[PDB]
């Protein structure tokens, strides 16, 4: 290669394309902030975001997240 350029406008990004890192971000962000904005509440936070005492517990297992609640 004669020549030595960093070639930074020629470089294309590829936005498309989808990933699970990008859904278990999502998903336990959304989980997290309903949540706390709920004031840790599971009941709260699943009637907010939109899902059952059953998925949101799934979700707060597998996502390991936190919450104070007696």
């Amino acid at each position: 290669t004669s020549s030595e350029l960093p070639e930074l406008l020629r470089k294309r990004e590829r936005k498309t394309g989808d990933l699970p890192k990008f859904i278990e971000e999502t998903e336990k962000k959304r989980i997290i902030e309903a949540l706390e904005k709920t004031g840790y509440v599971k009941s709260r936070a699943a009637k907010l975001l939109g899902y059952t005492l059953r998925q949101l517990d799934y979700r707060i297992k597998k996502y390991g997240i936190e919450l104070k609640k007696f």
